[PDB]
């Protein structure tokens, strides 16, 4: 429960499963050991390219190793990174950069990139100019440090930015006893990476000694991803309510190929969650995600199918308080509030962070929490459910 910024973590467990495959690109694995030395000679490139810690550098690049790769680069030198879709239009790439503040854009292909105030890098180039020379002196990095900028956008989809601490990806690397997950287990990257649910895939992953396997660039194909599945013996399954729902009606046998199988995003039709748990024996969860929260933040195994959010992962509490901040009582609906390890350091403007970051006394501390937008309440049993 002591947290230590990312790329602290990564080393130690760089360091204990070298051997283990940390990534798989199509037929192309990566030891752990691979990556590590990797991510050195990047970063010392990235050193040796100007850039140092605070700088607020977007990532767009498709999914391949190169991706994973600058990510633990980038936040070994004490970057911000504002990991952006690919396959995101021009203008709202514009915007998000914007929002974000961001001073650079490490992109692999430079010539499909908005103009704005920040720097245009080929991250291609700097791989081809990475040397097996290690380098040495990098910042000391809080586990309260920004790691990551994420976008929040409401009805319209203007977005928002969100500073993530490394704390909140972080967490990732304590095994969920739900889930039973540990350094054996397989991970599909398929959430685009400008959402925080790319953060379960990526850092559950990578933080705990487990091997990511990724997905092409691209919509979904589901016969490639049920192939991928298979071949890599994924064995913790994230998915989108879509990709989900999409998968039981037509293929539904490979959703228990996995151990568990967690399901992010408004809550599945109850009668899709009915035929997938007839259809086999995974373990199969209905997860709560908050881009304020970092990441996935709850969990509840669907047995049988308001929505209970479940019990949260380690280091996040929940509570439901109405709009005088008081805890709700049994039936009184109020909003979800979330507190702990993954709750975002604010916006990028303080005056909204102040209004939606709220210092609460609950169970003998004074507890930062996000509010959420997500109306809910008690049952009888004092147990949180989305209403
Ligand atoms: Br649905
Ligand atoms: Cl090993
Ligand atoms: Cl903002
Ligand atoms: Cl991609
Ligand atoms: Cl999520
Ligand atoms: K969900």
């Amino acid at each position: 429960y002591q947290l230590k910024a990312v790329p602290d973590i990564f080393d130690e467990i760089s360091q204990r499963f070298p051997d283990r495959v940390a990534l798989i690109f199509d037929q192309r694995k990566i030891t752990y050991r691979e990556l590590a030395e990797q991510c050195s000679a990047l970063a010392a490139v990235l050193q040796n390219n100007c850039l140092i810690k605070g700088d607020i550098v977007a990532i767009k690049i498709e999914r391949s190793p190169e991706l994973y790769i600058f990510m633990l680069a980038l936040m070994k030198i004490g970057a911000v990174m504002v990991p952006v879709n690919s396959n995101s239009p021009e203008r709202y790439i514009g915007e998000v950069l914007s929002a974000a503040g961001a001073r650079y854009l490490i992109s692999d292909d430079v010539t499909s990139v908005p103009g704005g105030a920040w720097h245009v890098l080929s991250s291609r180039t700097l791989i081809q100019n990475c040397t097996q020379q290690r380098s040495g002196n990098y910042p000391v990095l809080s586990a309260d440090d920004p790691a990551l900028i994420l976008m929040t956008s409401g009805s319209t989809g203007k977005p928002k930015s969100v500073l993530i601490a490394h704390r909140g990806i972080a967490r990732l690397g304590l095994p969920v006893p739900a889930l039973g997950n540990s350094e054996r287990d397989c991970y599909l990257q398929i959430a685009d990476i400008s959402f925080a649910a790319s953060a379960n895939e990526i850092w559950m992953a990578l933080l705990t000694g487990a091997c990511l396997t990724i997905a092409p660039p691209g919509l979904p194909d589901l016969m490639a991803l049920a192939r991928q599945i298979e071949s890599d013996n994924v064995t913790m399954l994230f998915l989108s309510g879509g990709l989900f729902r999409l998968f039981v009606e037509v293929s539904v046998e490979t959703l228990h190929i996995p151990d568990c199988v967690v399901v992010s995003g408004d809550f599945v039709n109850p009668r899709l969650f009915s035929v997938a748990v007839q259809a086999g024996k995974a373990k199969i969860f209905n997860g709560l995600g908050c881009t304020e929260n970092s990441a996935i933040s709850s969990l509840y195994h669907i047995q049988s199918a308001p929505v209970p959010v479940g019990t949260p992962l380690p280091l996040v509490e929940m509570v439901v308080f109405n709009e005088r901040l008081q805890p709700c009582t049994c039936g009184e609906y109020g909003e979800l509030f979330i507190a702990g390890a993954g709750v975002a350091l604010g916006y990028s403007d303080p005056q909204l962070t102040a209004e939606r970051f709220i210092t609460i006394p609950y169970q003998g501390t004074d507890m930062l929490f996000y509010r959420t937008d997500d109306r809910a309440t008690y049952d009888q049993d004092r147990n949180i459910v989305l209403v």
